[PDB]
């Protein structure tokens, strides 16, 4: 009984974690868009319907 | 994908062109005119309606 009672003092309420932190740490997606001397910039190629006025 | 993009970066907007600079360059048409000794000029013949005064 001594044993019993000084094991479930010790071990209180302790919740099992099955899993922690994954180690799959990319969550995003691999940009494999090229990128070229004739576009308007870094982000994008051409501005194709853009109308000025 | 990576073969198509680094395809697509390389070619960039090259236009086509079927032809090149014609290879005939006379665009005149030749001088079959004769030159005689009575020529008042390399260019002319006679001054036929021409009257001085």
């Amino acid at each position: 009984e001594a044993h019993i009672q000084m094991k479930a003092a010790a071990l209180k309420s302790a919740q099992s974690r099955l899993f922690g932190l994954d180690g799959g740490i990319s969550t995003q997606e691999e940009n494999t868009e090229r990128h070229t001397t004739e576009d308007v910039s870094p982000s994008m190629h051409t501005l194709l319907g853009v109308k000025n006025m």
